[PDB]
């Protein structure tokens, strides 16, 4: 693999997911949550070159954010939150990018990730009513 | 294309418009929004070498801002509110230039997004009593 | 010259004085309101004032000759019946200025080296746009 | 030795753990601590080109976190918080990276050790229900 | 003329006074005033190479501030507070220099100027019970 | 000599002790203190290439801080608290190094030293049941 | 001269002193003050290979600091707070040096001086009970 792929955090719970382009990083990444379950809900990316949605989990969140990536631009610093155990839940996200963008979606209640940072290539894990569990992936 | 395009963010309401010009970047945008609906209204557009006001929306905010922009001027900070849904409207808009000029209108209590950054060349959206949706253009 | 947005009403007598060595604000707490500039240029003392000074506040900006606007706000009430409230002008060596009040409507100007005012003043200054060099 | 041990802070308690890789770096580090005990449970450590899970302590607490450390990640500033003597505990660790990513996990209450500084390569102690004892281990 | 003269800011009152020196600078000013007027009343200045003070104005404020100048030190901020029209009078000072010193006295109410900067050469204004009228004076 | 003396500061009491070791520089470093008498009571200094822990004063304290060293990181900030007079005690130490590590043990609410800075090299002064008396020593 | 004579300030009481040696630089520096009379009562000067303490005023104050000054260390910013007139009295005395340290001793109620920078080579004034009137002296 040229990618590096961080640790998929949450529950085993809803339906596997694996969001990844031959030569291709995320151009844009979407997050929806809600206030009633704390959580996150869906995740939508778009890819370099490809004007394809490629969206996961249940849209039934109050809020969303998207952030927009440049061709050149990385994540510098990288943190999910999220509930652990067999029946987890991925709870929230904070991104921070090589040109001072930031986003921040949801909750961090529980327990953190600080993840791997790069050029964000894909994200994998699993989705139903809820985001159950995310990993990201990175080039190298 | 030598454009980029940010995503349209909020509603499928409105009359589209779509503000660019060949070979030219945006010297002047206003933001007008109100306190009543905590919603964007209204937006102007100046072009480079272009005495003439493209303009959109109905003018009924109790609130302008007008950013001016240097010839050799970057956004390098872009966050637009707005509220998600077919019924949705775009509630706010954050921008910070290479100069550290900024300005801000509107409101951010539901849904954000950081943009694409670089030379901002023009607008597309929306509009007919509020912003229905607006989506920022910027050069390669 | 890069002429910036004239800000406020269409009211008032039209003035145009076209570097800035000098530029004084007279604002008041009653109206919240621009009422008087004043305005000095390089190797000239006469003084070109516009407006009525009935303001009880006044600041002055004095600008060396290597010395640049890189940060400017003027606040203002937009419409035709519209006014100047404001101005904060920050320069390349530090200096400030914090004239009136900004509770409408702002406009973030251009920026560079500060060579004249145009707009228009009676009893206020219904109408401000600055000017600068290319 | 190519290596550095820190100061293994705590108490004399529990079984004792080594975990380190000859010519081989921590890529991934877990706390698990409790709000109950205000202490250190479990901690899991992961090493490069290894998806071996080296674990130590009963993972018994409500909080983890997780630090995932680039290949040429270093720790630039390291603070563990135990409770001193021979019943003594690990009670937190704060990690901050030469990269500007941070974890803090647990409580700093009674006593705290800056350690020294580096590629985090190991870790030394005893554990059973509780980290009993710490001592973090870099390359020179 | 080898000098800037900044704006007399003030009143028409009280005695003329100026100070200065042919190919000499100021290497220390004294401000005096009170709470009792918010005014200043009274200053003094030292020259370069002079043990000699150069006084105006009736000492009859509770406070005083002295700012000495190295001889390589400019001033690059300079703020008078002051009461205008003809009956004004001088309430206020602020400078800060090229190393950072700093003195700051009386009081700003009501007009303010932001001044010319450089090497301070001398003062020029009028002075009673009062300071009524001060300008700053540098070299080109 | 090859070394610079800091002040020893506190109280004449205790036994005297030096902790410094020919071609050793300080590796690590203990203060244990008291709430109670807001006191340092018992100090350990362990020293580069020496297993041999060096101890002074009574352990008695309910809080202790360590810090390490590594061989290239010197201090760039040293405070010490202490008691002046003749019965006097040492009451608190802050250090902060040339990589940005810093402690901070004890009390500082009566007379304090900022000392001279460096590498680190010993420490002497008098011990019994408390610190009566500390004073750093640097390489030149 | 090769000296920079700072103005001395406060009052025209007590016993002058004047601490310098020929070829010399403050190496340590103690001020003692009171909160009963918010004055400093006394001053203690060491200088560079010279083990004799010069003291000045009447050590009856319940607080003291002392600064270390490193052989290539410089003051660049120095404020003495005083009382003016006849029956002055130099109330306190704020340091910060080309490292980063700084001290605060005693009181700024009333009138301050922000003195020339550089080498702090000696002190001069007069004190009996109190510091009545403190100049520092630097080297050119
Ligand atoms: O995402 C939460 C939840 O979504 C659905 O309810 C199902 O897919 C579950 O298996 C899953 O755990
Ligand atoms: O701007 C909000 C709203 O304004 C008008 O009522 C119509 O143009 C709608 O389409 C639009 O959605
Ligand atoms: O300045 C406000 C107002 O003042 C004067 O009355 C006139 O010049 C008007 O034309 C103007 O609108
Ligand atoms: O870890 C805390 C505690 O847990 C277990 O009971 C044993 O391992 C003890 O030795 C240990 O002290
Ligand atoms: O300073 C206020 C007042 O002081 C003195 O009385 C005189 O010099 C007046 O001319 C002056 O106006
Ligand atoms: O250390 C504080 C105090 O403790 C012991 O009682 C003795 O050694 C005393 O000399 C000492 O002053
Ligand atoms: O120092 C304060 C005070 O102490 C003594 O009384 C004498 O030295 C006085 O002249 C002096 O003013």
């Amino acid at each position: 693999d040229n990618y590096i792929y961080s640790t998929e955090v949450g529950g085993v719970g809803g339906t596997p997911f694996t969001f990844m382009q031959e030569s291709g990083t995320i151009t844009s990444i979407k997050f929806n949550w809600s206030d009633q379950y704390k959580l996150l809900h869906h995740i939508e990316v778009k890819f370099i070159n490809n004007a394809n949605i490629y969206a996961t989990g249940d849209p039934k969140g109050n809020h969303e954010v998207i952030l927009e990536i440049d061709d050149d631009e990385t994540i510098i610093g990288s943190v999910i939150g999220y509930k652990k155990g067999n029946d987890g839940r991925c709870t929230g996200v904070k991104l921070t990018t090589s040109k001072g963008k930031s986003i921040m979606a949801g909750y961090f209640e529980e327990s953190l990730i600080t993840t791997y940072t790069g050029k964000l290539a894909g994200i994998k894990g699993g989705a139903g009513s809820d985001i159950d569990r995310l990993g990201l992936i990175f080039l190298k």
